[PDB]
DNA sequence: TTTTT
């Protein structure tokens, strides 16, 4: 509906050039424009996103769940990690007929995921000569929002010598196709609070005086119990503690879903709580996709019935009831063996638990992309990722709806240099690799 | 530290 939305819709549908990017600050309407691209490209297009919450918000699915990529480092063009589907599988028949791939929240898309989408699309359509196999890809997202996640294994050494960085614009595909950049400026999520919107405009460039304005405006440590509030917190275990304190305020019998952890599985890598106490009405979020498709990762809901090795959840999207059973997680580490310059994956331990965690309080990574009614930001040991603070402050429409526990220190205004070179070289309208 | 199955 917006002008820059309508002009970005046209610049993307009216030209047959693949590799477009529609970027802009948070709440400018990228994902809403995607809903319009979906109506334009009905049935011709698949909508993907890197995260489960962002995928549901965009009315699509995660990139891994579509291509069936393993949840590990997708080595460059490596047939052990990236594998094309079967000769007459229904996945194959979807890649072949499709012509548009809409990829939302492109900023959280790690370079190895994008480079795997390229190769996977080349091999299945057997156009190994053409980027993305001839699919017209439409990227949407923001690079000043959260960076892609890199675990401290040899994966970070593999990424740093094959791409030199984890961001999607460091993928080697951009040396074969130029990326066309369309920009949105005027904010729509915060169209009601213009000064909140422009406070957030100067915060995304890191204006320090625009931050002391924030610390005296929106600090209400008591902000965590006004009903209708969603608590954002950086670290997962911090969210566990806040979740349980709200959980003890419900008049139901609790169930303790003890996890069967095994092998060398660290506690810091725990997807959900190990003990995971849950009551008959708790607000949960689902962490794994249903092999039958009635629920997905990132699905918010509330418990209705819970039992020994299963429980039922009312999903908030469709208002329907699902029953979840314990999925099994597994930890992958990358070992340098043999004394050859090739690393190889290994599984060192499993974590069998019900794919559920409480969601009175959520991480910030699972909040990116969402429009929330009311948010309280509880800073634990602090901010550790790039764009993590900007994401937590932009989920609301009015400042009135945002709450801080402590005043932010400029200490927490992280920033990557790879992003500034990108944001500077796309001022021309194009990105082809340096 | 955080995501993805
Ligand atoms: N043209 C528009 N008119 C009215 N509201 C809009 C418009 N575009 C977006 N919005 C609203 O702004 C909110 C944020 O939009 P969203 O698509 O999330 O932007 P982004 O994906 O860039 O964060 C949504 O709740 C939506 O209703
Ligand atoms: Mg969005």
């Amino acid at each position: 509906l917006s002008s820059e939305q309508q002009r970005a819709f046209l610049a993307v549908t009216q030209t047959p050039h693949p590799a477009h990017l529609i970027t802009g600050p948070a709440g400018t309407g990228k994902t809403t424009l995607l809903y319009a691209l979906q109506e334009f490209y009905k049935g011709r297009a698949v909508t993907l996103a890197p995260t489960g919450t962002a995928a549901l918000q965009a009315r699509g699915q995660t990139v891994h769940s579509f291509f069936r990529f393993p949840a590990r480092l997708l080595r460059y063009r490596h047939p052990e990690d990236i594998r094309p589907p079967g000769p007459h599988s229904p996945l194959r028949k979807a890649i072949e007929q499709m012509e548009v791939l809409i990829l939302d929240e492109v900023g959280m898309v790690r370079v190895d995921l994008l480079e795997a989408m390229d190769w996977a699309l080349r091999k299945t359509r057997k156009r190994l000569e053409e980027p993305f196999g001839g699919v017209k890809v439409l990227l949407l997202g923001d690079t000043r929002q959260l960076e892609p996640v890199v675990p401290g294994g040899e994966e970070a050494l593999y990424i740093a010598r094959t791409w030199g960085g984890p961001f999607f614009f460091q993928a080697h595909v951009w040396e074969e196709v130029a990326l066309r950049v369309h920009r949105l400026w005027e904010s729509q999520r915060q169209r009601e609070d213009p000064l909140f919107a422009e406070l957030l405009k100067r915060l995304r460039q890191g204006d320090p005086q625009a931050l002391e304005t924030l610390n005296r405006a929106a600090v209400r440590p008591d902000g965590g119990e006004e009903p209708g509030t969603l608590i954002l917190t950086p670290r997962r275990k911090e969210a566990d503690a806040l979740n349980l304190k709200r959980l003890e305020a419900l008049p139901g019998k609790p169930l303790e879903y003890q996890a069967q952890v095994k092998g060398e599985f660290a506690e810091t890598d725990f997807p959900t709580e190990a003990a995971l106490t849950l009551k008959k009405g708790a607000q949960v979020i689902l962490l794994r996709n249903d092999p039958l498709g009635e629920y997905f990762n990132g699905d918010l809901g509330w418990v209705e019935d819970l039992e020994a090795e299963a429980l039922a959840v009312r999903l908030k999207r469709n208002g329907r009831r699902v029953v979840i059973r314990p999925f099994v997680w597994e930890k992958i580490v990358y070992t340098y063996d043999s004394e050859r310059e090739e690393i190889k994956p290994q599984v060192v331990g499993t974590f069998r638990q019900v794919p559920v965690r409480l969601a009175w309080a959520l991480t910030v990574h699972k909040a990116q992309g969402l429009t929330l009614d009311k948010v309280h930001l509880e800073l634990g040991r602090g901010l550790f990722a790039h764009g993590q603070l900007y994401v937590a402050l932009t989920r609301v429409r009015r400042l009135q709806d945002l709450s801080l526990s402590r005043p932010i220190a400029p200490t927490e205004l992280l920033w990557r240099p790879e992003v500034e070179v990108f944001e500077t070289r796309i001022q021309e309208g194009i990105w082809q690799k340096s």
